[PDB]
């Protein structure tokens, strides 16, 4: 078995290997990359996502989210308070202000220490989940707006034609903005490109060990667990690396820098934080190997998780027993 310790792997494809996206994912899996839950892909030196980022300031963040924490430094939840609209130029100025800017630090490990010590005492503002793309239309390789769709994959594998669409999302971050512990909708893959700015640190649990994280989460968040049998689908719970180590949960960590891709694999729990002002683009995708994970994915039916239009068909076809209850949660 390849990669039996489930380490995060880093790949350096050549420009020739960068042509065929599906083929390269399958290659990475042949080397055991999926066992980690997360992989890094450094694009060939010839490649670029677009020519410059000089003209992005007028993008609108219609609903910036202030991420307010509750709990203790290593075990907390966050809720999202909606703020008034602002442009990317206005948000960048805010990120750089004395109130929100990255503190002085020695290196990424020092900044990580400071994040876990101090996150809960601040409420950073995240421009998340903005439909759109920063890839130039002429970028033909690893263009996250030109991937094969999940609906087409389901149709190719299973023969069933379904409604729905699959488009990318932009994320504008600042220091301390946080992504809570989660797997993707329907335990899909994700791919995330850091277009510009400061890094993003990731934590990940190997897919084969995801239920260990779920059992810890039920212990640490006992009211939430009584409320919902899949409350990590709410995307609000944080657990620090120190607490994971104290409870024996297997995990790994890595920092993504501008110009780098990350891929999350089916049922790879992940969480993380931004170092400073940045912009990322991400989208879900599927392969043949996902179908079995989609059939087994947990679902939130309590009403909290509320998701896209296109998840309806995935539940309806892959999980017809669960469909009626899940749809009630959506309505
Ligand atoms: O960058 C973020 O805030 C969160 N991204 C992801 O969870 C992802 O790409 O799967
Ligand atoms: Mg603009
Ligand atoms: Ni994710
Ligand atoms: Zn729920």
């Amino acid at each position: 078995a390849q990669n039996p310790n489930c380490n995060i792997m880093i790949f350096h494809p050549t420009k020739e290997e960068f042509n065929d996206f599906d083929k390269y994912i399958a290659y990475m899996e042949s080397q055991g990359a999926h066992r980690a839950g997360l992989a890094k892909i450094i694009p060939p030196k010839e490649w670029k996502a677009r020519e410059t980022y000089d003209n992005i300031s007028e993008i609108l963040i219609a609903t910036p989210l202030q991420q307010v924490a509750s709990g203790r430094a290593g075990v907390f939840t966050q809720y999202h308070k909606k703020k008034k609209a602002m442009t990317v130029g206005e948000y960048r100025h805010l990120a750089n202000s004395k109130k929100y800017q990255t503190p002085p630090h020695q290196n990424f490990e020092d900044l990580e220490r400071k994040y876990w010590k101090n996150r809960i005492y601040n409420s950073p503002i995240y421009g998340a989940d903005i439909s759109g793309s920063l890839f130039d239309e002429n970028t033909k390789q690893w263009n996250l707006g030109h991937l094969g769709t999940i609906q087409d994959l389901l149709e190719k594998e299973c023969g069933v034609v379904i409604e729905g669409v699959n488009t990318p999302y932009l994320y504008f971050g600042m220091w301390k903005t946080t992504f809570a512990w989660h797997t993707e909708d329907m335990d899909l893959y994700s791919i995330n490109y850091l277009h510009l700015g400061e890094p993003k640190t990731w934590y990940v649990v190997p897919p084969e060990h995801g239920q260990r994280l779920e059992r810890l989460a039920r212990e640490l968040f006992p009211g939430s667990s009584r409320g919902c049998g899949a409350f990590l689908r709410h995307k609000v719970a944080l657990i620090s690396p120190t607490v994971l180590k104290e409870n024996g949960i297997p995990f790994n960590r890595i920092t993504q820098e501008a110009g780098e891709f990350m891929v999350t694999f089916p049922y790879g729990y992940h969480a993380g934080f931004n170092h400073g002002f940045n912009c990322a683009e991400a989208i879900n995708f599927a392969t043949p190997r996902w179908i079995d994970y989609g059939k087994m994915a947990s679902q939130c039916s309590c009403g909290e998780a509320r998701v896209t239009f296109s998840m309806d068909a995935f539940v309806r076809i892959l999980q017809p027993e669960r469909y009626d209850l899940w749809k009630r949660g959506q309505d």
